[PDB]
């Protein structure tokens, strides 16, 4: 099945190509995580963010434009990024905004990171009637020395 994972700031915002806009030490490696071992489908900005081969993982670029990098899989349309998952479990989409739009609906399965923290920016996650979903985890936690905002991971299913 498909997963989204994402980080989200206050009403949302996130940093299409970023994250919830930052890049909270913490939440990199609950996303590292839960992400491992599995494929992950981005678009071309989130993967110039990251700038190399994640590591451990399947990397699919969605992009209309050729790869320079023959490490991953360049792929121009959502059913070539799926196909190229083959037959696994579960399917990670990592952004930006864009291919979460275009996967929020196909998806079963939403790994959250709310940061509290206001952020300015156009982009935010795709909405969903929280009605539709079923938290079965949560974990809060305080602002640290290395993380400057609190931050709170949930992991949703759809019902
Ligand atoms: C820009 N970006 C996209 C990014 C960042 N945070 C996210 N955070 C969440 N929760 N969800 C996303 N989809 C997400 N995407 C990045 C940037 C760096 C790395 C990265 O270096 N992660 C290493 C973790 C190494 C480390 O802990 O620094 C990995 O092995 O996954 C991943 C995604």
């Amino acid at each position: 099945m498909i997963s989204l994972i994402a980080a989200l700031a206050v009403d949302r915002v996130i940093g299409m190509e970023n994250a919830m806009p930052w890049n909270l030490p913490a939440d990199l490696a609950w996303f590292k995580r839960n992400t491992l071992d599995k494929p992950v489908i981005m678009g071309r900005h989130t993967w110039e963010s990251i700038g190399r081969p994640l590591p451990g993982r399947k990397n699919i670029i969605l992009s209309s434009q050729p790869g320079t990098d023959d490490r991953v899989t360049w792929v121009k349309s959502v059913d070539e990024a799926i196909a190229a998952c083959g037959d696994v479990p579960e399917i990670m989409v990592i952004g930006g905004g864009r291919v979460y739009e275009q996967f929020l609906p196909k998806a079963q399965k939403l790994y959250l990171t709310h940061i509290d923290a206001e952020v300015e920016g156009d982009t935010h996650f795709p909405d969903y009637e929280p009605d539709d979903w079923e938290s079965v985890f949560s974990e809060f936690h305080d602002a640290d020395a290395q993380n400057s905002h609190s931050y709170c991971f949930e992991i949703l299913e759809r019902r």
